[PDB]
């Protein structure tokens, strides 16, 4: 679903936040 | 390659739009 | 790890390939 | 923004996403 896929991308966003160039 | 911050500001914004998608 | 959370993304982009407007 | 236009931005997205650290 939409909603699901938007969650698994939100929780992505903030790991992807917290790596490092 | 853009930071990690810029990446998941980008990847936020684009999740608030796949949630008005459907199925 | 950077590759894994890309490989995640990549699953998640061709799902959201087949939503619906 | 069209499904296939999200996801073209998703997939440009985790290319780059792959070159980062952890």
């Amino acid at each position: 679903s939409p909603r699901a896929l938007a969650d698994s991308l939100m929780q992505l966003a903030y790991q992807v936040s917290r790596l490092s160039s």
